[PDB]
C-alpha cells in the first residue's frame, strides 16, 4: 500500500508505504524460534561443563550456535522494521513515483517520494560580496531595521507585484559564494502558513 | 511447574503439570509466520498460471 | 540526519551526517559474536595439538577460521565508523548538496 | 593595507608574504598571497581587492 495523499501534508515519521512484509515477518518469527531454541540449548549445556557432564568442545559449539542465532534474529529484526517506509521530515509530500504493486529494491538509484517544510520558506537572495558588506554596515549601525541577532526585517514583493502579506527575516549569513562572479547568495525566512509561497517563485525581497 | 497438591483431588482435564513452552510455542508462532507467507505466495501465483 | 546548519561554522572532526548504521552497527555485533567463538576455539586447540589430543591440520583448520574472522570484525568495524561523516577540517560550511533521507 | 572594490578600506592590516605560490611560465608573471585577518566573515572569496 502506498497510505498517503500525493501533495498532501505529512509528519516526519508517518508511514508512507507498506513493503509486503510476508516472508521478512516470517524469517523473523523463524529466527527468533531459532534462537529460542539454541539459547536453551546453551544456558544448559553450561551448566553440564560445570560438573564435566560434557566436554569444553560442546559447550563451545553450543554457545556457538546460540550467538549466531542471536545476530540472525536481530538482522531479521531489522529488515522487517525497514518494510514499513516512514518520513524522514514533516512536510508537502509530493506524486509517488511508484505504485502499489511495484517491486522496490534497497539500493535502486530513482527515489520513491520527495517529501519538502513550506513553511517556513526561504528566499534565496544574491549580491555581489561588496553589497552585502555594505548592507552589513548598515545593520551594524541603525540604517536598517534589525531584525535579529543578525538579520534585518524585511518585505517580499511577488512576481505578479502583489506585496506578500507576511514579512520575514533577512539573515546576513552568507551560505555560498560564487567564485567566479564572487557573488554572495544569502536567505530570507518567511512565513508560509497557507501554502501561498510554492519553490521556484521569482520574487524582490524589500 | 507442578500444579497439584500431592495427594489431593483432581479433576479429568485439570492441568497437573506446565513443560517449558518456550520453544514449543516459539517455534508454533514462526510456523504460522511461514504459513502465511507462503500461502500468500500460492494464492496469489494461482492467479498468475491462470493468466 | 545532517546535523549541522547550511552556512555555519564546524569543527574539524565533527560529525556532520549520519549514515543509517542500524545493519553495520549490526554486522559488526554479528561478526564479533563470531570472533569471540572462533577466538577460544582455537586457543583451545591451541592446546590439544600440544598433547597430539588434536592433529596439526585442525588445529591449523581452527586458527585458519580465527584468523578470518579476526579480519572480518576489523573491516566491521571500519565500515561501521565511516557512518559518522565528519569535517575534514575547521572552517564554514555552506549548503549541504545531499537531503536528508538521499542515499 | 586592503581597500575592497567599493572602495572601502578595509580596517585588520595583514602580511604580504613574498614566497612565490605560483608562475605563470607563459605569461612569466607571478603569483604571490597576501594574508588578512578576516573574524567577522566580512571578507569572501572571489572578491576582486587590491593590497595596498
Amino acid at each position: 500500500k502506498r497510505l498517503f495523499k500525493e501533495g498532501s501534508d505529512v509528519k516526519a515519521g508517518q508511514q508512507l508505504y507498506q513493503i509486503d512484509p510476508a516472508t521478512y515477518e516470517a524469517d523473523y518469527q523463524s529466527a527468533q524460534a531459532n534462537l529460542a531454541s539454541t539459547q536453551e540449548q546453551a544456558q544448559r549445556y553450561k551448566l553440564l561443563v560445570a560438573d564435566q557432564a560434557v566436554s569444553k568442545q560442546q559447550y563451545a559449539d553450543a554457545n556457538a550456535a546460540y550467538l549466531q542465532s542471536k545476530a540472525a534474529v536481530e538482522q531479521a529484526r531489522i529488515n522487517l522494521r525497514y518494510t514499513k517506509v516512514l518520513s524522514p521530515i514533516s512536510g508537502r509530500i509530493g506524486r509517488s513515483a511508484v505504485t502499489e504493486g511495484a517491486l522496490v529494491t534497497n539500493g535502486q538509484a530513482n527515489a520513491m517520494a520527495t517529501v519538502q517544510q513550506l513553511d517556513p520558506i526561504y528566499v534565496d537572495v544574491t549580491q555581489p560580496s561588496t553589497a552585502l558588506l555594505r548592507l552589513r554596515r548598515e545593520l551594524a549601525s541603525g540604517q536598517l531595521e534589525r531584525a535579529g541577532d543578525n538579520a534585518a526585517k524585511v518585505s517580499l514583493k511577488l512576481e505578479d507585484g502583489s506585496q506578500y502579506p507576511l514579512e520575514g527575516r533577512l539573515e546576513f549569513s552568507e551560505v555560498s559564494v560564487d567564485e567566479g562572479t564572487g557573488s554572495v547568495t544569502i536567505r530570507a525566512v518567511f512565513p508560509n502558513p497557507n501554502n501561498e509561497l510554492l519553490p521556484g517563485m521569482f520574487v524582490h525581497a524589500q
